[PDB]
């Protein structure tokens, strides 16, 4: 087995059925005192719900869901008949997170997308039936950052008001998605420094909130 079967595994024997906040919890046990994992963790993931709190988005697009963790964390916080939608390259990745979600109760809010970012992206309008996006978590890879940015923009996914979120500006950095948003006038960026999951590490997230081309 797999340290990512492991966490599902503990999930299930120690958390509530149905009960998102006790996944989250023994999540972040289990990474504390057994086993790091790049999940968002809770320093993070305390700023995230304020975030979604805030702007209550009805549609989400998660690049990056490795286990369900951050996917747990922004669809319990969602409303009624709001939709997340999720990327993932890795199918055994995928198939733990569906099961996670599904544990939380939360599957009817989710969907899971097979494969990279940078191929399911040009097919969110057409296949997916998008229109466009209110809020985007960055959290797949540090070097796909800039580019999905720019090609979500090309695709008119991104509308005046659409929030992205992206983890991990500090470590490991992600220095030429930092200096083009924060150089661009079609953001208004904000960083909110915090620490890296489950260390006693700084790190951060920038917001940065497009504002049209
Ligand atoms: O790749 C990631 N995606 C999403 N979130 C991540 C995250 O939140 C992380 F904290 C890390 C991280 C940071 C520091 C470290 F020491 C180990 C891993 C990674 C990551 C970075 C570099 C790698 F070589 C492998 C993994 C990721
Ligand atoms: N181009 C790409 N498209 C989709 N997923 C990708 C990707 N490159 C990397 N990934 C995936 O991004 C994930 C990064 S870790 C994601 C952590 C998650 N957001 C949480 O906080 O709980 C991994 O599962 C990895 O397989
Ligand atoms: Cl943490
Ligand atoms: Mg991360």
């Amino acid at each position: 087995d797999t340290k990512e079967q492991r966490i599902l595994r503990y999930v299930q024997q120690n958390a509530k059925p149905g009960d998102p906040q006790s996944v989250l919890e023994a999540i972040d046990t289990y990474c504390t005192q057994k086993e790091w994992a790049m999940n968002v963790g809770d320093a993070k993931g305390q700023i995230m719900d304020a975030v979604i709190r805030e702007y209550s988005p009805s549609l989400v697009l998660e690049l990056g869901a490795y286990c369900g963790y951050s996917a747990v964390r922004m669809a319990r916080l969602l409303q009624p008949g709001a939709r997340l939608l999720t990327m993932e390259i890795n199918p055994d990745c995928a198939a733990i997170t569906q099961q996670m979600l599904n544990f939380a109760g939360l599957q009817d809010k989710v969907t899971i997308l097979n494969g990279a970012s940078q191929d399911l992206i040009p097919q969110l309008k057409k296949k997916y039936d998008v229109d466009t996006l209110d809020m985007v978590f960055l959290d797949h890879w540090k070097d796909r950052y800039l580019p999905d940015t720019l090609l979500l923009e090309k695709c008119g996914l991104l509308r005046k008001g659409t929030v992205l979120l992206a983890d991990n500006v500090i470590v490991p950095g992600t220095p030429d998605f930092l200096a083009y948003v924060r150089g661009s006038s079609s953001f208004e960026c904000t960083h909110y420094s915090s620490y890296l999951e489950y260390m006693k590490v700084v790190d951060g997230l920038e917001k940065a909130i497009y504002q049209g081309p």
